[PDB]
DNA sequence: AAAACTATGCATGCTCTACTGCTTCTGATCTAGTCGACC
């Protein structure tokens, strides 16, 4: 039932068919672990009409976006 | 004076050791292409 879960924090599916062996034992809490790779968070194509309904008309912070490698 | 034994030179074959030329193997180099992973 959460294995996807699980993977999106480890990366690694030895943890995954390790710890998530039997069906009814789940897991209690999942997290970003150290030394655990986990799937950055991404971002989505903004149409600048719409832009305050997508920040649920409050502040919001700009930055620039650098041509580079994620780590 | 005549005959028998021996010495030395030379021809002859076979065997062994350098030098030139052809063929093949290795090393070194360059050029073209593939793969990992990112975006
Ligand atoms: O087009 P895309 O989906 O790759 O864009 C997301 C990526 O953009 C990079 N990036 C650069 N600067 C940032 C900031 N400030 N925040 C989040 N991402 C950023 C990342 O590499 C990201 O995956
Ligand atoms: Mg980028």
């Amino acid at each position: 039932n959460d294995a996807a879960e699980l993977h999106n924090v480890t990366t690694d599916l030895e943890k995954v068919c390790r710890q998530l062996h039997d069906p009814s034992v789940g897991l209690s809490d999942i997290s970003i672990t150290l030394f655990s790779a986990f799937k950055p968070m991404l971002a989505a194509i903004a149409d600048i009409e719409h832009i305050e309904k997508d920040m649920k008309h409050q502040s919001f912070y700009i930055e620039t976006k650098l041509d580079g490698e994620r780590m």
